[PDB]
């Protein structure tokens, strides 16, 4: 509809095992709001991506502290000298390298293109069990890890992996002594102020990563970044550049490792392009809304 489209865009390599990226973008009083919960997530589950949407679209977010924000470089599972070239041109000098998509190499490409100053995080999107993350942890801890990202799929088994292992995790998950840091993703958390209460009440330090959005919903991750106490590490919002296209004419792509905090204007021709049939996103994104108001 004129307020309510659909989008369908590839990504340039598969990431988090999704190699194309789809959602709604709902216009409301104060911008536009992105709703692109991933395919498996049920409606109960997507009720929070569409309160985030919601918020973005019709309420506003809190104000910035800051005009900016740092982000780090997102590296796909891709070959070792490719790596080293994302990172090369990423202007960032923190880099997440997904692994469990060559892992051990490309690691150590990263930080060869990062040098000794650098930080580098690792993303398992929880694909390993308690003793396989502990012998891969340790296999790539010469590479001097900053974190960890969600090792294995639940709580109990990240606190064993913690137990045995001597690099911080990036997942209550404190009580459970199962992380060292939370990853705040605003559309699964609700918006950002939902965020922001989550990062206070989890009672650890706290960074912001996407969903891999457009611009629209990046925009939102850059509003949480902004409106945080404060970012000791560099915010995964620098993943426009693994989508091949964007909803907008000036995109949120980094420069010199930051990100600015701004609204994003969506256009015509850019959307068109990428644009589809929205009749089945409606129903879902009904269904949605049907839960987050029951």
């Amino acid at each position: 509809s004129l307020t309510g489209r659909a989008f369908a865009i590839p990504l340039r390599t598969r990431f988090r095992g999704i190699t194309v990226r789809e959602g709604m973008l709902v216009r409301g009083a104060a911008g536009w709001g992105e709703f692109s919960p991933f395919a498996e997530y049920g409606p109960r589950e997507c009720a929070r991506w569409w309160a985030a949407c919601y918020e973005a679209a019709e309420l506003g977010w809190p104000a910035p502290v800051r005009d900016t924000v740092p982000v780090n470089a997102t590296v796909p599972a891709v070959g070792p000298e490719e790596a080293a070239r994302i990172v090369a041109s990423s202007g960032c000098t923190t880099a997440k390298v997904k692994v469990a998509e060559n892992d051990v190499a490309r690691v150590e490409a990263v930080r060869d293109a990062l040098g000794p100053r650098g930080r580098v995080r690792i993303d398992v999107n929880g694909a390993w069990d308690v003793d396989t993350a502990v012998r891969m942890i340790r296999l790539l801890d010469r590479f001097e890890l900053e974190y960890v990202e969600q090792p294995c799929a639940t709580v109990d088994e990240l606190a064993e992996v913690r137990r045995r292992v001597s690099v911080p995790i990036a997942a209550r998950v404190r009580d459970a002594e199962a992380a060292d840091v939370v990853v705040l993703k605003v559309q699964p958390l609700g918006g950002v102020r939902a965020a922001l209460r989550l990062a206070e009440e989890c009672g650890l330090p706290v960074v912001v990563s996407s969903a891999v959005e457009t611009s629209v919903g990046l925009a939102a991750g850059v509003a949480l970044a902004a409106a945080l106490p404060e970012l000791p590490y560099a915010c995964g919002l620098a993943t426009l550049r693994l989508l091949h296209a964007d909803v907008c004419d000036d995109p949120l792509l980094p420069v010199h490792g930051v990100l600015p905090v701004r609204r994003v204007d969506v256009s015509e021709q850019r959307l068109a392009e990428v644009e589809i049939d929205p009749a089945a996103w409606q129903a879902r994104l009904a269904a949605a809304r049907a839960a987050w108001e029951q």
